[PDB]
């Protein structure tokens, strides 16, 4: 896995990947999620609080399908300045995509984001139909994958390269051993099982490649054992394969240092050739997410961490400690 999965990855993407492999196991990159979608507002807040920016900022294509975008629309993916200005200042770019779909075949998504859903409790959209020409699902799926591809191509033209983490947490709770009704995926892209899921991943990978997109480092998000191998199988059957994945990510909320080491070490053992990343973290209902240095010293040597915004966001005290830990790379420390 020393070279990127994309055989035609461009100069700058190969350079970013080389840097990540040099960081790996020595320090951990800081990161922060957008406030919802297309900004670096939370990274900015961390800078106001600590004097330092997170090294990585993640943007979400969640609302790509909303109509009437523009400078006084609700959102505007056509303006890539929130991303390019981050890169101009030396930050690293991360991208993800909560793949919202219309709630049903008769629903027009609203300019304010209404009319969208992401799993079967919210939409009739079936994963197994997304790849079948002639279905309403396939028409929307191809139109929005094209819209996202086209934004990424504009980013590429402007010199941007990015971590790309689509179709995440695919297995959800579907690996629950008992087979109870709540043992189900929580995003539509996993609700028709692992083979359809891997088909979706392969399809996007080959489509992006066919579109000439070569600025991405691909990150597949594993559920591991969902915290308990006693009652969950792991999600190895959902892994899209070495030729389609550069980095393995794991999303953990409210987890202690030793428990993070358990998660990191298990994934590292099953994916020996891949870097393992803490792709999402944050507080949960009752507990904080472990201090980063404490987790690192417990053995959880993630490539990077990225907390979520909102109710999940770690406290100001948490961030002040973390951004001053020498093992944590901040934006001003990537290159000096």
């Amino acid at each position: 896995g020393v070279f990127l999965a994309d055989a035609s990855a461009n100069d700058a993407a190969k350079k970013l990947y080389k840097y990540l492999r040099l960081v790996y196991g020595n320090k951990i990159l800081s990161g922060m999620m957008a406030h919802v979608a297309w900004n670096h507002d939370e990274a900015d807040k961390i800078h106001v609080l600590t004097g330092k920016y997170p090294a990585i900022n993640c943007y979400d294509f969640i609302h790509i399908a909303v109509p009437n975008q523009g400078s006084n629309g609700w959102i505007n993916y056509n303006d890539i300045t929130p991303v390019t200005e981050w890169a101009d200042a030396g930050g690293i770019v991360s991208l993800m995509w909560h793949f919202n779909v219309p709630q049903n075949e008769n629903t027009t998504i609203g300019a304010d984001g209404s009319g969208q859903g992401i799993n079967s409790s919210q939409t009739t959209f079936k994963a197994s139909h997304a790849l079948v020409s002639g279905t309403w699902e396939n028409k929307f799926f191809m139109e929005q994958m094209e819209n996202v591809a086209n934004v990424i191509l504009k980013l590429q033209d402007a010199g941007i390269v990015a971590l790309w983490r689509p179709f995440h947490e695919a297995a959800g709770n579907a690996t629950l051993k008992s087979g109870a009704n709540w043992g189900k995926a929580w995003f539509w892209w996993g609700e028709d099982g692992p083979d359809v899921y891997k088909q979706l991943w392969h399809t996007m990978f080959n489509y992006f490649s066919n579109k000439g997109i070569h600025n991405l480092i691909w990150e597949w998000t594993s559920q591991n054992y969902n915290g308990d191998s006693d009652i969950y199988n792991n999600d190895d059957d959902w892994y899209p394969g070495d030729a389609y994945v550069d980095i393995i990510g794991r999303d953990l909320y409210g987890t202690t240092a030793v428990q993070q080491y358990s998660e990191y070490s298990q994934l590292k053992g099953r994916y020996p050739s891949k870097m393992i990343a803490l792709a999402e973290c944050g507080v949960n209902n009752s507990t904080i997410t472990a201090d980063v240095e404490q987790a690192w010293n417990a053995g959880a040597k993630w490539l990077n961490f990225m907390p979520w915004y909102g109710e999940s966001m770690p406290s100001d005290e948490w961030w002040t400690k973390v951004m001053n830990e020498n093992v944590v790379i901040t934006r001003d420390e990537i290159n000096q």
